[PDB]
């Protein structure tokens, strides 16, 4: 069970923090007395956030700005950021490439770019951060979407990348348990959330309800802090049990007794 | 209810065809009297697949050698093979890059290559193949795994890439149902198969048993020709119902309705 002080003094990277969910993640961590390095492309907007973060109780608040389409920038960024903070407790992977909701028409360069931005970078950031996460016994929050467990018409490129996140990071969870690595990995499954970029992108296309950016941020923090395997905030109490696949839990358990562990 | 004559003088691409499951697919389409174009990297092991499909009943059998790590080659490939056969009915996407069995501990290169070979290429070949298949009302077989539905330790980069296929090709399908695009996409989820590569790699590590190549290939052909959404060949009768996910199924449908189709 959660208390705010499980974040006070903790060092933390929020990505996609220049607006929406990511912006609020950063704010609440700052009400908690956390140190943050926040990141995104748009410098102005990032200063606007560090400043408010300091105005609300963060221990420190720096920003670094760059495109995550850029793997060296991902690598380097992680290092500056640890160095700024004396290390790292929790890595919040929250950014994404912007996509319109249309039928797919052959746009390969879109499938590719969305794969870089929403999957490859997550893994590099993760790989750069791992030494300090290991020493800290810390945590990585992998922000994803109902569209990373099922599929909606209009976002094939997006969903491919979010599906890949489950597959890669879930396997990483399971290796870490077996090897007694105490870096937790919380896959965060978000129903629609009322960010401007997602109101603007769905008006007159998707009709379902939208849950609030502020709580969505918070719940991400909470489930990451509690070392939850998964954190569903999809606007319902029932629906997580229809997205989370008991079939798969059962299968993963059984299948594990089919390895020669000793070897 | 399937029959072999449904492939009589059908024009089929087979990737990953120089051995393994994909050779065995080619060999079976030959007995049935299809036109086949097979690709892989290895020119010698392809000249051997073609003589054999010739001596078997192939209406026609050709090869192109080339690496599916190169997307110009995937693209040109599909046009070279379409000119040859005078059309395209079925596109079978079977190649993959197998990696080192190992705990993940930083190897991004692999994570990049696996995604190139296994996923991106299935996309480029598909987009390139699309007009010939809209014009035949033909079929794609995307060949994946158990470890594209659930995770398994020691293979995260490959899992990521099989999962992505699920999210991209399952979205594209549902987009075809809507636009009444009459091209079917069959996801093939297969457990272990006794190709040398799988067994050699798992020798000593994974102790569960492996179903045969020969009928794995056949089942693939069958479920793709019967234009099925999924096809399971996983060593038991009950396992498909643990992997194929009634939670997801149900949400895929109920959400068809929260969209504004007029727009
Ligand atoms: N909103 C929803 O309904 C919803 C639902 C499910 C999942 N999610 C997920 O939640 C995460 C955040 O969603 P959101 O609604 O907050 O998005 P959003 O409000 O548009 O904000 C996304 C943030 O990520 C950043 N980002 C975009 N491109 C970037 C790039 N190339 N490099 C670095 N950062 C980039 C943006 O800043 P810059 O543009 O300045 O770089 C912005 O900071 C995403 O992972 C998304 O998939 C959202
Ligand atoms: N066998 C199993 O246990 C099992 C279980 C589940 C899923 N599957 C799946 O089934 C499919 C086939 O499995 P497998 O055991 O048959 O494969 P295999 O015996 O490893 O066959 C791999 C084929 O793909 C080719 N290939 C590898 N890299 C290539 C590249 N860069 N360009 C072109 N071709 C490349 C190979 O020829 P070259 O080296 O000459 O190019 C070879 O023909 C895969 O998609 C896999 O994920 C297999
Ligand atoms: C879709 C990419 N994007 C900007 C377009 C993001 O901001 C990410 C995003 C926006 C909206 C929803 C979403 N994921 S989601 O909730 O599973 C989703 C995706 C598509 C449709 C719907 Cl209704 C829902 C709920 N992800």
């Amino acid at each position: 069970k959660f208390r705010p002080e499980m974040l006070q003094g903790k060092k933390v990277i929020v990505t996609g923090a220049s607006k929406g969910i990511g912006r609020e993640i950063a704010y609440h961590l700052a009400k908690m007395g956390a140190h943050v390095v926040v990141t995104a492309r748009s410098k102005e907007a990032l200063q606007k956030v560090v400043a408010r973060c300091l105005e609300l109780g963060a221990a420190s608040a720096h920003y670094i700005a760059g495109s995550m389409e850029d793997m060296t920038f991902a690598e380097e960024f992680v290092a500056e950021a640890g160095n700024l903070m004396g290390g790292l407790d929790m890595l919040i992977l929250n950014h994404v490439l912007y996509n319109r909701l249309t039928f797919f028409h052959g746009e390969i360069d879109n499938v590719r770019k969305s794969m870089e931005v929403n999957f490859h970078s997550f893994v590099v950031l993760s790989v750069a951060a791992m030494p300090m996460l290991m020493q800290s016994q810390g945590s990585i929050a992998v922000v994803s979407s109902v569209a990373g467990k099922i599929t909606y018409p209009l976002i094939a490129p997006y969903s491919a990348s979010k599906f890949a996140l489950d597959g890669f990071f879930s396997t990483l969870r399971s290796e870490f348990l077996v090897n007694k690595v105490n870096v937790s990995i919380t896959l965060c499954i978000l129903g629609l959330i009322d960010t401007e970029t997602a109101i603007k992108a769905t008006s007159g296309i998707y009709l379902g309800p939208a849950s609030p950016k502020e709580e969505c941020a918070l719940e991400i923090i909470k489930g990451t802090a509690l070392r939850q395997d998964e954190m569903y905030y999809v606007g319902s109490r029932w629906v997580p049990y229809l997205l989370g696949n008991p079939g798969r839990k059962i299968m993963e358990f059984l299948s594990a007794a089919e390895y020669n562990w000793d070897n």
